[PDB]
């Protein structure tokens, strides 16, 4: 398996390097017995100096045997107040659109720090969120004090 070979250097690669404070595991088997390659559960921390900053925000990589030619989906666990997170918790973001900007060579990590990005730079071209999007143009002031509120939810948990 062309996917399963890449995944197992990625997350090799990744246990090696990886930004602080992410995570990229593989996730369990539903029925318990060892993890799923195909399937990962991962963690991405606000950046130092944003709105999100704080918050640790659980997020899934679903892989198919098409990976590297299909990217991940990318999927919050729990949908984030951002104009760019669908109601689904997908990402929506270029480089994770395989008719616009993914690529094979893409790394797990560069999915992360871009996903990382995205959340302190919400994109006007592509609203996926109908709430934050309205509320980012109806009064930037109260998206924020609604996205700080999160990010305190989000800490991770004492
Ligand atoms: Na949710």
């Amino acid at each position: 398996s062309i996917a399963k070979k890449r995944l197992a250097q990625e997350r090799a690669e990744w246990r090696k390097d990886h930004p602080a404070g992410f995570s990229a595991k593989y996730s369990p088997m539903s029925d318990g017995k060892g993890l799923d390659i195909m399937k990962w559960i991962c963690k991405i921390p606000g950046k130092k100096g944003g709105l999100w900053e704080g918050g640790e925000y659980p997020l899934t990589m679903e892989f198919t045997e098409d990976y590297p030619s299909k990217p991940p989906k990318c999927k919050f666990t729990t949908v984030l107040f951002h104009p760019n997170i669908y109601p689904s918790g997908t990402v929506c973001l270029s480089i994770l659109n395989e008719d616009e900007d993914w690529k094979p060579s893409i790394t797990i990590k560069q999915i992360l720090l871009g996903i990382q990005d995205l959340l302190d730079n919400p994109n006007p071209n592509s609203p996926a969120q109908a709430e934050p999007f309205l509320l980012y143009q109806q009064d930037r002031d109260s998206y924020e004090k609604k996205v700080k509120k999160q990010a305190i939810e989000f800490r991770p948990k004492d």
